[PDB]
């Protein structure tokens, strides 16, 4: 499967593709702002992410940091990245459908549309300003807004034992974004696509 991701940010970003246990493509690239880069995922890659990065320093072997979404000081992420990270999310050929959102779980970093460019599903899009709306509490110093998870870590934000509702900060997300992940038991915002679609993610999509 392709997937077009496209900085439409007036900022660079570096990009990060990953499954969590390794890159998806070369794992990450920098984009600058306008800049496209398509990555190929293979298909049946489920539980796949792709992210930006900002603020990142890397030297010439790819070793660095980023000030959120570092996977682990690499450009090339094999790893998930360090909150606040607005994440498109996506399993591949899973019973002949695939399937896509948009997740605030892991906090918001920078906005993201993520769309089919093939046909039989709608996208879903996450675009509001929540980093200059983000409540104070969560507010992350290096960047971004957190989630409740990972400032507090309580068992009623991180819904460790599989029992939990929604809460104060959850609900800010969900007011900003109804159509991403506010939480981990939120009411799906997963869009059902037909198996072996090709998709865009772009950063920024409205401004």
């Amino acid at each position: 499967a392709t997937f077009e991701i496209v900085n439409r940010c007036s900022y660079t970003v570096w990009a990060a593709a990953s499954k969590g246990d390794a890159a998806l493509d070369a794992g990450g690239r920098q984009l600058n702002s306008g800049e496209s880069w398509t990555i190929n995922v293979e298909p049946g890659t489920k539980g796949g992410k792709i992210w930006a990065r900002t603020d990142c320093y890397f030297d010439d072997s790819g070793s660095g940091i980023c000030k959120t979404g570092d996977c682990g000081g690499l450009l090339r992420c094999k790893r998930f990245g360090r909150p606040p990270t607005t994440l498109a999310e996506f399993s591949l050929n899973q019973y002949g459908k695939d399937y896509i959102d948009i997740s605030n779980i892991k906090g918001f970093n920078v906005p993201m549309d993520f769309s089919p460019t093939t046909r039989g599903c709608r996208g879903v899009r996450c675009a509001a300003d929540i980093v200059g709306q983000c409540p104070a509490k969560l507010k992350a110093p290096g960047g971004g807004c957190n989630d409740a998870c990972t400032v507090f870590q309580t068992s009623e934000y991180c819904c460790t034992t599989g029992k939990c509702g929604p809460t104060e900060y959850s609900r800010f997300f969900k007011r900003l974004c109804p159509d991403a992940f506010s939480y981990v038991l939120d009411k799906p915002t997963t869009v059902t696509c037909p198996g072996s679609s090709n998709y865009r993610v772009t950063f920024c999509p409205t401004a």
